[PDB]
């Protein structure tokens, strides 16, 4: 077998180092998108009957065709990029995935940046907020045009938890405010400007969401969602069955909602490449979908959930309600009323192995779609979880 | 609707305070069988057929005949007794619960205590031994007659790493070391004899494991299994459907092993006792079973665990196999050979938080049955919890 991978995210050499440890007399190359490993090259266009990709080196300009038993594509996402002015100036920049975050934080150093403009309160952009300001002393804005931050994983009532966090650490954060424009100085960013306000910036992050990076699929007639996101089975595979996809490019089963979604985290890579390397060695290894476990570290407190905010289970028509438990720890617990489903569980807490623990008892259930009584009953080593499951079937009668 | 409750545990209370807040017209008598509570009094017998129960108050005399529309037998358990000479000396403790464990704890002084002999290196003997010593100083020795301490909890491999904990803050522990006789001073113990040595103790604590006290539902006419623990279904009824029982006089079904298991465990009172408060208004709550989660803190460090042990699998008659993955934290996952099943989790860190949330993402799996892939594709918040996942995939292949 010869191999061919496309991209080199977590995704890409996961993929193909289970894969070579499975089969060592199998062949891999990897490109990188910019062990047989081609740097600065991009694939041009996938030849599905034929099994081949067209490469080409973009210092040199050598093309080259690539032959193939099965590809994998990595192809990880793209910063979606307001359709404003200056966004093409130099100091703006996109962060798709937190090993990009990674990069950016340790690409700067002591007096290089002044001002940092955050555009977008998700996990990327809190991250990043955090970072700038307690390894830099960079003075830090977080500007998000949802009317909280981390929508869509935190609770509105519980991100201003984490938003205190955030500014009583100096950072600024700006709800409700949308980007207008970008000015520039020397074909360099210098200020950022709202419908409400200008701020100086010589830095601007752009961690306002992503969109899967699939041009190179599309062409080769993959069947790809609404979004452009990879349709995949449970086993990794394409529309073709010799092409594997994962990481940000694809869409897998929401375990809650039971439809398709969008899993962009940094989590899945390692769990899905695993299952590609050993499916590319011919096993029948699969992967269900996700229900979206996350946590974010913040100056103090730390933050973590899973499944669905009530607000996520409202906008999906659930008849939904946040149960809240204090003990400092709060849970917020997300209950269909009419079935009894826990949708979701987030909190925040100063103790950040112990929400931890509380979270993932809960999330590892979400998928066998526990009802309220699951959660009273939850064998977990009375315990704040068993209460939120309480309060729920309290608050339901 | 009058309730009679038999037991004041954490269990009875429990059950009648939710079934008060349900139904706040009814009346509840407690009997403590040493809201009408009843102190220092006995139920004597039970009449099924007449739903009466005949008490009798210990220090008076006082004969009396209670009717009942509901009755909840919260009986607790009996402390196993080595049939041995002495084992009715004054200092010597049978202690077979955690709520016992904390009455002994803060009944002792300063100065009181100056050898306390441990017999049984259980949940309750590794409590009690890591309480003498650190809250009061006392010279603490465990005699186990296994050749581990936490037979059945942990894996042999695993318990050294508890044994060091001790041994290393002072307390001696004896395995494979059996007690032949007590011997006493003023019809007080002065010193526990085994079939090795000596041991000098003013307080001998009985934490050898415990039976059913359970002769009142025997006398009944009530279905017990072969070991006296009152068989109950799912909504926590016994035979009689007007009587429930819970706690540590009962079985309930073990969700790893299919079978009827057995667990006297603090955290089943307060969540069979809410079922059983339920049940009594007229609901219909269920209590599936159990897995058998627990946590030990020791000088150190932390041990945890759910479901089986390698032993204890093996003991059963799966095929099983002890995978173990270090990172201080140890995990070490058991799993059938031909079904892949994962049977049980424990582990071990100074890190205690960190460990819980390790073993409560898959404590909460067990009961579904899960297999290796569950555990390698785990939606925990890569993950030492994955790593074990991906490790026993590997021994198993
Ligand atoms: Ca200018
Ligand atoms: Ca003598």
């Amino acid at each position: 077998k010869h191999v061919v991978v496309i991209g080199a995210v977590a995704l890409g050499p996961k993929a193909a180092c289970r894969f070579k440890r499975l089969d060592p007399e199998a062949h891999v190359t990897m490109i990188d998108q910019a062990v047989e490993a081609l740097v600065e090259t991009r694939a041009h266009a996938i030849d599905r009957a034929a099994h081949t990709v067209e490469i080409e080196n973009l210092r040199t300009g050598e093309r080259r065709t690539l032959k193939y038993d099965k590809l994998v594509l990595a192809l990880g996402s793209k910063a979606n990029r307001p359709p404003v002015e200056g966004m093409d100036l130099a100091g703006v920049t996109p962060v798709t995935n937190l090993d990009e975050a990674e990069f950016v934080q340790h690409a700067i150093s002591a007096g290089e940046v002044s001002k940092a403009v955050i555009v977008g309160g998700g996990f990327i952009g809190l991250e990043m907020a955090v970072s700038l300001a307690d390894m830099w002393g960079i003075d830090t804005t977080v500007v998000e045009l949802a009317d909280q931050i981390m929508p869509g994983f935190t609770s509105k009532s519980l991100s201003q938890m984490l938003r205190h966090d955030l500014e009583k650490n100096d950072v600024v954060v700006h709800t409700g405010e949308k980007v207008v424009r970008l000015e520039g100085e020397n074909g360099k960013v210098a200020r950022v400007i709202t419908d409400k306000r200008t701020l100086d910036a010589d830095l601007v992050i752009l961690a306002a969401g992503v969109s899967p990076n699939t041009q190179l699929a599309r062409d080769a007639g993959l069947e790809l969602d609404p979004r452009g996101a990879i349709i995949v089975d449970t086993r990794m595979r394409t529309s073709d069955p010799d092409i594997f996809a994962g990481g940000d490019c694809v869409t897998i089963p929401n375990l809650v909602t039971g439809k398709p979604g969008f899993f962009p985290l940094g989590s899945m890579a390692n769990r899905q490449g695993r299952v590609i390397g050993t499916n590319l060695a011919d096993g029948d290894a699969t992967f269900p979908g996700a229900v979206g476990s996350w946590a974010v570290k913040l100056f103090e407190g730390s933050a973590s959930g899973a499944g669905l905010t009530v607000e996520g289970a409202l906008r999906e028509g659930y008849d939904a309600v946040n149960v809240h438990v204090e003990q400092i720890m709060t849970l917020q617990l997300v209950v269909d009323r009419p079935t009894r489903r826990v949708l979701g569980i987030q909190g925040f807490s100063t103790l950040g192995d112990a929400l931890t623990a509380r979270i993932n008892a809960v999330a590892t259930m979400l998928a066998s779609k526990p009802t309220v009584e699951d959660i009273s009953n939850a064998e977990v080593v009375m315990d704040i979880v068993n209460v939120a499951g309480n309060v729920a079937d309290n608050v339901l009668a």
